[PDB]
């Protein structure tokens, strides 16, 4: 139908806005602490910490195939990336720090998408 094809449009207009938000997020992560999964091999224990383990990388795959279809769900994996990274490491790590400072200037970035979401529609 003509209508699925215009929810289609609207998702891949969503899938190009969400690309550069993530772009925009990442570059405030330069250290790549976030860029790829925690390795299982490396922190074996990792999953009796983390139920759900996010990572720039992981919400770049989901991103290609147009797998978020608003930007709550983005910004619920973007939270798990802070949040995981937040209990597994203590304050007194470099982790935990990189962690609050991505979170911080993220925050700027994410208030102008949700009002460009809202705005465009």
């Amino acid at each position: 139908s003509m209508e699925q094809v215009a929810m289609e449009l609207r998702l891949t207009e969503l899938t190009r806005l969400l690309r550069s938000v993530l772009d925009q997020l990442q570059d405030k992560d330069p250290a790549r602490i976030f860029a790829q999964p925690v390795s299982l091999k490396e922190v074996p224990d990792y999953l009796d910490h983390i139920k759900h383990p996010m990572d720039f990388a992981t919400m770049r795959k989901r991103l290609e195939a147009q797998g978020y279809k608003n930007l709550h769900e983005f910004e619920e994996d973007f939270d798990l990336i802070i949040d995981n990274c937040m209990k597994y490491n203590a304050r007194d790590t470099v982790f935990y720090r990189a962690a609050v400072r991505l979170r911080d200037q993220g925050g700027v970035v994410l208030r102008q998408a949700r009002r460009e979401v809202d705005s465009i529609g």
